DNA sequence: CATTAGA
DNA sequence: TCTAATG
C-alpha cells in the first residue's frame, strides 16, 4: 500500500504504456499481475531477486526493479516520459470517444493537438465530435450544488411523462459525494421487466421529453436502453452559463432495479465486501439479482427484491445508508 | 462485461 | 460481421 508503491507504480506506467503506444497485451498483462503480486506482498522489496521469486515476476521486470531500487528512475520511464508519440497518443485519447486505437492513427497520420483535432473535424465521427466539442467541460468535476439542481430537473420530467416511472440518480452522488463526474440515471417502470419483451420507447419517452425542456443538448449514443448524452442547466439569468454535463440513463427491468441500483451506487469497495458477505451467508450477488447457494458447488433462483433493504436482509446485514456505502 | 456505433 | 469505446 505504501510499502511496494514506487515499484508498483513504475510497473504500472510501465504497463500502460504497453497497451497504448504499443499493442502489446502480453506485456501488457505482465506488468499488471506482476504490479498486482508485489502489491500484496507484506515486506519492503529490496532487491530484484526477492521479488523475482513472486509468482508473475521473471526476469523482465526484476532487472527493472533493481535499476528503480538503485537509481530513482528507469531509462525506459524516462525515454517513454520524453518521448513525443507516446505523449500525443496518451493525450488525444482525453477526448470522450477517442480511444488508443483511434489515438495511434491520428498520431499516424499527424494529429497530435487539439487543434489538429480540429482541422480535422472531418476524420471524427459523432461521438468524437462532441467530445471534442465540449474537451473543457468533459473535464470538469460536477459540483454537488449543481448535481442537485439536475436532479431535481430529471425526476420531474420523468414524473410529468409517467408516474410510474421510478428514476433514482446513482453513482458517488448517491453516496453523499461533494462532487461528482457525470450525473448516472437508473430507471425502470412497472410495464418492464425479465420477461415482458422490452418497451423501447419507455426509454425513448424520457429522453425526448429531457430535450423537449432542453435538459438533453446531444446524443453521443442512444439505444434500447442505454441513453449516453450530454445535458446542461439552462444558463440562468446571463452572465453564467453552465459546463456541458455527462449524462447517462438507462432503462432496467422493475424486476432488476435495486441490485442495479445497489450496485451503481457502490462503492467499488462496499460492494466487493457486500458481495463477499452474501456468499458466506449463503449466496450470491451480480448486477442484477441475488440468487441462494447450492451445495453442490453452486446453484440459481433469483430471490425476490422490492427494495435495497431486501437484499440486506436477505444477507442479514444492517442496512446501510448510501452515505456509508464507502466500504 | 454489456451495450452501441461504425464501417 | 467485428472491432472500438464507455461505463
Ligand atoms: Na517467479
Ligand atoms: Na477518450
Amino acid at each position: 500500500e505504501t510499502l511496494n508503491g514506487g515499484i508498483t507504480d513504475m510497473l504500472t506506467e510501465l504497463a500502460n504504456f504497453e497497451k497504448n503506444v504499443s499493442q502489446a497485451i502480453h506485456k501488457y498483462n505482465a506488468y499488471r499481475k506482476a504490479a498486482s503480486v508485489i502489491a500484496k506482498y507484506p515486506h519492503k522489496i529490496k532487491s530484484g531477486a526477492e521479488a523475482k521469486k513472486l509468482p508473475g515476476v521473471g526476469t523482465k521486470i526484476a532487472e527493472k526493479i533493481d535499476e528503480f531500487l538503485a537509481t530513482g528512475k528507469l531509462r525506459k520511464l524516462e525515454k517513454i516520459r520524453q518521448d513525443d508519440t507516446s505523449s500525443s497518443i496518451n493525450f488525444l485519447t482525453r477526448v470522450s470517444g477517442i480511444g488508443p486505437s483511434a489515438a495511434r492513427k491520428f498520431v499516424d497520420e499527424g494529429i497530435k493537438t487539439l487543434e489538429d483535432l480540429r482541422k480535422n473535424e472531418d476524420k471524427l465521427n459523432h461521438h468524437q465530435r462532441i467530445g471534442l466539442k465540449y474537451f473543457g467541460d468533459f473535464e470538469k468535476r460536477i459540483p454537488r450544488e449543481e448535481m442537485l439542481q439536475m436532479q431535481d430537473i430529471v425526476l420531474n420530467e420523468v414524473k410529468k411523462v409517467d408516474s410510474e416511472y421510478i428514476a433514482t440518480v446513482c453513482g458517488s452522488f448517491r453516496r453523499g459525494a461533494e462532487s461528482s463526474g457525470d450525473m448516472d440515471v437508473l430507471l425502470t417502470h412497472p410495464s418492464f421487466t425479465s420477461e415482458s419483451t422490452k418497451q423501447p420507447k419507455l426509454l425513448h419517452q424520457v429522453v425526448e421529453q429531457l430535450q423537449k425542456v432542453h435538459f438533453i443538448t446531444d446524443t453521443l449514443s442512444k439505444g434500447e436502453t442505454k441513453f449516453m448524452g450530454v445535458c446542461q442547466l439552462p444558463s440562468k439569468n446571463d452572465e453564467k452559463e453552465y459546463p456541458h454535463r455527462r449524462i447517462d440513463i438507462r432503462l432496467i427491468p422493475k424486476d432488476q432495479y435495486y441490485c442495479g441500483v445497489l450496485y451503481f451506487t457502490g462503492s467499488d469497495i462496499f460492494n466487493k465486501n457486500m458481495r463477499a458477505h452474501a456468499l458466506e451467508k449463503g449466496f450470491t450477488i451480480n448486477e442484477y439479482t441475488i440468487r441462494p447457494l447450492g451445495v453442490t458447488g453452486v446453484a440459481g433462483e433469483p430471490l425476490p427484491v422490492d427494495s435495497e433493504k431486501d437484499i440486506f436482509d436477505y444477507i442479514q446485514w444492517k442496512y446501510r445508508e448510501p452515505k456509508d456505502r464507502s466500504e
